[PDB]
């Protein structure tokens, strides 16, 4: 996807670090104890929407076909910048289950950035 | 995450069919003849990843007090798909990012 940078104001990708000490979780998590999350924001304009990067995909070709036409309600509804793409983390903390937990948790940091 | 019925205002599922024959594209994709592709709809009002940006949009955070949060895919699936490629020759392929799945808020 498009990272941002001087000038860009299109859907993008930006930096975002999470301290859990900040967001009051660092009691409960060990390790780590902040990372490189990143974020999604900017513009969505009608010639990029529903794309990711340089890609669109099927399921966005579609939507398209009856957005480009302006069939309801797909020529009303909103197009978004959100993450497209995330990655796992490992991560170590106390959980409810009464104990400490290491595991991969799913969708913790945002690799690229899309236009709903 | 949800599925629309009428009544839910929240961010759910809504179910919708498209069928190739229709929009034109069947000359190109062979199989199958159409399919459930659907789509993201409803509110998001007041992910681990969704969740702290949460947070800080919910303090006065001038990086994500603007931000708004929107009903979009989380969850997307493969549909096996048969067409004509560029030489036309018949391709059969998993095609990803073809069906919603599960919609949620971002």
């Amino acid at each position: 996807g498009l990272e941002c940078d001087g000038k860009v104001n299109i859907c993008c990708k930006k930096q975002f670090f999470v301290s859990f000490k900040d967001i009051g979780w660092n009691d409960w998590i060990i390790a780590p104890s902040g990372y490189h999350a990143n974020y999604c924001e900017g513009e969505c304009p009608s010639h990029i929407a529903g794309t990711s990067g340089s890609s669109l995909s099927f399921h966005s070709t579609v939507i398209n076909h009856y957005r480009m036409r302006g069939h309801s309600p797909f020529a009303n509804l909103k197009s978004c910048c959100v993450p497209t793409k995330l990655r796992p983390m490992s991560m170590l903390y106390y959980d409810d289950g009464q104990n400490i937990i290491k595991k991969d948790i799913q969708n913790m940091i945002v690799e690229e950035c899309g236009c709903s």
